[PDB]
């Protein structure tokens, strides 16, 4: 149910030239689950569920996702997380570019094509919401300025399921529709009266896709949730006051996410969902028969081996 993989991005301009850009990440010839880090002259090795090299394409990465996405059609819930330091490629993996679309566009494209193949008795509705978690505050990335703080409430039917009053939902039917939603989101982040955080690297951004089906011949209903999560950057911040508090919020929320996934993966009795807004919000898409994919992004170069080490230790911790 719970899988942890790493993606090593290629060298970027930010990596520079000279000794700092020397390669530090190598691999095993036979086992694609192994990653080797050279850290301050000493080798450290890690085992994950799968490791993607700097040659891995967006399509290669999506092969880890396509089966999860089709299960949402059937009513399963899924979370996909991108984790790692700012600059390691989280947004590239999740959103991609026009020339190289990421997981978000490929997942929605696959949902639309799967829906189009269902029998004529079925009616599917696909909607998207987008939310920001900044310093444990939840706001609607697609909401009207000034965006209020949102509450996470228990459904009043006693099911124990959670909902977010006032979170906006956009109906989408095509990749062109989702592109229009994403463009609106980008513009909406920096309006004059916004309460959204300008620095995307310091907040968790969640794209919540809801897939609702009804078999119109019987009234049978399915509800699948696909949560596409571009996490705040994990890098350590050297010792603002407000910058430090922000870094501490991020550290505690990411650590809580790791605690929750590790507890779920090991099928321990107590899963501490309540310890963070992110894990509490997503608990119905993490527990039970839900499926989770954690994608740990790392830089390949010597300059970043401290943060690569921290990121890969996080990956091994949640695996386990
Ligand atoms: N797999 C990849 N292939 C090519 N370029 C990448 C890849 N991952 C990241 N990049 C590039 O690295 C830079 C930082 O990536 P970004 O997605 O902004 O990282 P993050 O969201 O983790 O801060 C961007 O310029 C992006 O184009
Ligand atoms: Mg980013």
């Amino acid at each position: 149910n719970i899988r942890v993989i790493a993606r090593v991005r290629p060298v970027t301009k930010e990596d520079g030239e000279g000794p700092e850009a020397t390669n530090a990440v190598t691999f095993d010839a036979d086992d694609d689950s192994i990653i080797h880090l050279l850290h301050k002259g000493k080798p450290v090795s890690f085992e994950l569920d799968k490791v993607f090299s700097p040659q891995a394409s967006q399509q290669d990465v999506f092969q880890e996702v396509q089966a999860l996405v089709t299960s949402c059609i059937d009513g399963f819930n899924v979370c996909i997380f991108a984790y790692g330091q700012t600059g390691a490629g989280k947004t590239y993996t999740m959103e991609g570019t026009a020339e190289n679309p990421g997981i978000n566009q490929r997942a929605l494209q696959l949902l639309f094509s799967e829906v189009q193949e269902k029998a004529s008795d079925w009616e599917y509705t696909i909607t998207v919401s987008a939310a920001e978690i900044y310093n444990e505050v939840l706001r609607d990335l697609l909401g009207k300025e000034p965006q209020e703080k949102l509450e996470i409430r228990l459904c009043p039917d006693g099911s124990g399921q959670l909902y977010v009053p006032g979170l906006t939902e956009f109906q989408v039917q095509s990749v062109d529709d989702i592109n229009k939603v994403f463009e609106f989101g980008h513009t909406n982040r920096t309006t004059e009266f916004t309460n959204l955080n300008e620095h995307s690297s310091r907040s968790h951004a969640l794209l919540i896709v809801t897939v609702r089906g009804v078999d119109c011949s019987t009234g049978l209903r399915t509800t699948g949730k696909l949560n596409l999560v571009d996490l705040a950057g994990s890098e350590r911040v050297g010792k603002e006051g407000s910058r430090l508090r922000e870094a501490q919020h991020i550290n505690k929320s990411l650590s809580a996410l790791g605690d929750v996934i590790a507890a779920l993966r090991s099928r321990q009795g107590h899963v501490p969902f309540r310890n963070s807004k992110l894990t509490y919000l997503l608990q119905d898409s993490l527990s039970g028969d839900s499926k989770t994919l954690m994608v740990v992004q790392v830089s390949p170069v010597e300059k970043n081996t401290s943060e690569t080490l921290y990121s890969l230790k996080f990956a091994e911790r949640v695996r386990s």
